[PDB]
DNA sequence: AAAA
């Protein structure tokens, strides 16, 4: 019997139900925009469970025994089986508010509030926003518009690997024992991504050395002329605090949101200049204390739905509190240690789910 | 105030 929890399902990139899940993902995104958290969650859970199926749904009978498929969701599935299209998802794709929100938030530095503001001002295109003489843009938005075409184009695996080399080369210059791991979608087996994320940790670095590494690495790139954008968020990590109770847990580790200049010569692909000879790439770096590296790796590998269900399962089924920094057992009244993701899964009483099986 |  298929579990209601993504952390008890294996979800690989061979999705046999993309016709259904692309429609459910659009409906979930619209409910997020319309601030309908409940309807958003119901569509996300339904989309997630269909992504785990090893076969395509071809009739309503095929949905028998599948959890997280309410009456509203089953009406949407029925409509797609009928003529290969979702009239509901088609109406969202043609909605002016939905189109504007997708288009405006595609800019780095533009979120829900700024997209809503521009829509209510009567803006509908990025050309009209950029050329407006009354609008004032944040430094993040200026970078978002300047490098827009590069940031909107997919980062592929040769580019992600080229970025990994740059990150490792810079990091070991200041901390030679540091462990650098690519996380996010690429760790889950994805061919593309909007950004490249890394977890950095050092077994021998001091509290101060750990704090200074992201500043040293970004100053080095600034000197080389590779730092196009940089925002460093200082750590608010607390060694002895209980893990988050929130549905969507916050990460308190030191991190930085960057835009790096990736020279074409560094990329070893099949297509190896054409234009400027470089590509702007969104990169995130996270630095964590050595003893929390398994919790941080688990949180940053994702997917977002896999993380939500992991934390929900820990709370509701095991009376445990899990977040990117720790695992606390409320019955035993102890923090649980882990040197690997496998040990976290074993503490939770879960069969180990490989990173490429976490595409929930 | 509003970047996973
Ligand atoms: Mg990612
Ligand atoms: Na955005």
């Amino acid at each position: 019997k298929i579990s209601q929890y993504a952390c008890q399902r294996r979800t690989t990139l061979n999705n046999y139900n993309q016709l259904f899940t692309d429609a459910l993902d659009i409906l979930a995104e619209n409910d997020e925009l319309r601030e309908n958290e409940g309807s958003c969650l119901a569509f996300m859970r339904a989309s997630s469970v269909l992504k785990s199926l090893p076969f395509p749904i071809t009739s309503m009978k095929d949905t028998e025994g599948i959890p997280c498929l309410g009456d509203k969701v089953k009406s949407i599935i029925e409509g797609i089986i009928e003529d290969g299209e979702s009239s509901e998802a088609k109406a969202v794709l043609n909605d002016e508010r939905y189109k504007s929100f997708k288009l405006f938030t595609s800019v780095f530095g533009v979120g829900l509030k700024t997209a809503e503001k521009w829509f209510r001002m009567g803006f509908r295109t990025l050309s009209k926003i950029q050329s407006d003489k009354s609008l004032r843009f944040t430094q993040m938005q200026k970078a978002g518009f300047l490098y827009y075409e590069d940031l909107v184009s997919c980062v592929n695996r040769p580019e992600a690997e080229a970025v990994s080399m740059l990150v490792k080369e810079a990091v070991v210059t200041f901390l030679p024992d540091a462990l650098v791991t690519m996380t996010g979608g690429f760790r889950r087996g994805k061919m593309t991504g909007h950004d490249v994320d890394f977890l950095i940790t050092s077994p021998e670095a001091t509290e101060d050395e750990e704090q200074q590494l992201l500043h040293k690495v970004t100053d080095f790139w600034k000197q080389q002329g590779l730092l196009l954008y940089c925002d460093i968020l200082e750590s608010t990590f607390e060694k002895f605090k209980q893990p988050s109770r929130k549905v969507d847990a916050l990460d308190h580790f030191q991190k930085c949101f960057l835009i790096l200049k990736l020279d074409h010569g560094r990329v070893h692909s099949e297509k190896s200049q054409e234009g400027k000879g470089w590509k702007a790439i969104r990169v995130d770096l996270v630095m964590c204390p050595y003893d929390r590296r398994a919790f941080a790796l688990l949180g940053w590998t994702g997917s977002r739905q896999f993380e939500r269900d992991l934390r929900r399962y820990a709370t509701h089924e095991r009376k445990m509190m899990l977040d990117n920094h720790a695992l606390y057992d409320r019955t035993k009244r102890v923090f649980l240690e882990a040197e690997s993701e496998e040990e976290i899964f074993a503490h939770l009483g879960l069969d180990y789910i490989e990173p490429w099986e976490r595409n929930a």
